[PDB]
């Protein structure tokens, strides 16, 4: 689809086989989900942000669907303010910005 | 233009009379940008993301232009990693998402 920026540019997305909320979010290199079990394997990691550094679990190679478009790709999980699609992901569905 | 997000979706701002570059970002309500000696009247404001929250100054009606595209609006200066162009001047200079 084409989405305008008057509002916050949520999604649902699915990510384990459940279905969670998701802002897409391209001032984002990476997705980062709130913390939440997710099967597979995962690396300790440290992202920063606005306000400085979090502690995340990487997981690897992650199938997610992002409004009905399927990425498989990592995702970092942790203590995030929102969940997060970041430009890893947002690449693999095809998004650009236009104007 | 088209932007894709292979890499950071950095243009070229004009701010307080200075050059700078600039992320357009779907994720970030407002625009923030990196401490400068903005005139005029301000509000205090805390912003918060991944990390935690950090002290802005608010300045409304700022006039900045975004890839050659003029917008006015409210501006948080204070000490962010990035300059930030959030949606409240998304929207005005037209950007979409789209995929
Ligand atoms: C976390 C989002 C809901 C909000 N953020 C916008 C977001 O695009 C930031 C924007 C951003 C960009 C660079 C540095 C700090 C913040 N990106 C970000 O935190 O991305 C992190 C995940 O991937 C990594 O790549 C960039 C930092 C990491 S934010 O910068 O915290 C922010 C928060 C509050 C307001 N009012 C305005 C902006
Ligand atoms: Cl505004």
């Amino acid at each position: 689809p084409q989405i305008t920026l008057w509002k916050r540019p949520l999604v649902t997305i699915k990510i384990g086989g459940q279905l969670k909320e998701a802002l897409l979010d391209t001032g984002a290199d990476d997705t980062v989900i709130e913390e939440m079990s997710l099967p597979g394997r995962w690396k300790p990691k440290m992202i920063g942000g606005i306000g400085g550094f979090i502690k995340v679990r990487q997981y690897d190679q992650i199938i997610i669907e992002i409004a009905g478009h399927k990425a498989i790709g990592t995702v970092l999980v942790g203590p995030t303010p929102a969940n997060i699609i970041g430009r890893n992901l947002l690449t693999q569905i095809g998004a650009t910005l236009n104007f």
